[PDB]
Parts: C-alpha cells; structure tokens; sequence
C-alpha cells in the first residue's frame, strides 16, 4: 500500500485540518464542508461577457 | 502576495495536473472535473447501517 493516503482523520485537501468527515475522488479528501463549498462555488458557470 | 497559490493553469489539488477551468475555495483549486466528482460522491450521506 503505497499510493493512496488513507489517514485516520483524511486531511483535508483544501483546509489542511485533519478530519474523519468528507469525500475521497483519488488519494485525496475534500472535507465535507467544503465538499459542498465546492458545488456552491461552481454555481457561475456562465462568463462574465 | 504571500498566502494565494495562483499560478496560470491552476493546479488541481486532486489530479495534481494544471488546470485553468474549475474552482477555489481557499488557496487551493479542485479541477471542474473533480468539482463535479465531488457532488457525485456526496451522494452517500445516509450510512451503511
Ligand atoms: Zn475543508
Ligand atoms: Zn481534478
């Protein structure tokens, strides 16, 4: 086992912080909060011209 | 400018490949792709009990 990092508490990938809450698209973790940051951060999917 | 990591194509804090399209919630960027991965993942919230 030597290419995902599991951890008990998955680090979150955007935070930093250390939690056990969240997704996992790779090796990574999205914390749940921003798991849903995400999806509100995507609501401009349009341009700006 | 000592905190933001910009950079032109973005990387993704998933893929790890450089990517000008997707978001930023912090100082990070989660492909679009990944950006929509995420939603599709979310989709367990109940548990397994
Ligand atoms: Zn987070
Ligand atoms: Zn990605």
């Amino acid at each position: 086992s030597m290419d995902e990092t599991v951890k008990l508490n998955h680090t979150c990938v955007i935070c930093d912080q250390e939690k056990n809450r969240g997704i996992h698209l790779y090796t990574k973790f999205i914390c749940l909060d921003c798991e849903r940051k995400v999806i509100s951060t995507s609501t401009s999917d349009p341009d700006y011209a």
